């Protein structure tokens, strides 16, 4: 599973 | 699974 | 799971 | 489960 940040964690 | 938090993160 | 990666992680 | 980042996120 990948996940992106730009702080929270986006992605389930 | 989501990632919870902005350090420490929580997922289930 | 571990979570990869220092923007873009993963997680198998 | 819990993971720990100062970024690499540390935990299993």
């Amino acid at each position: 599973a990948w996940f992106h940040s730009h702080a929270f964690i986006h992605g389930h």
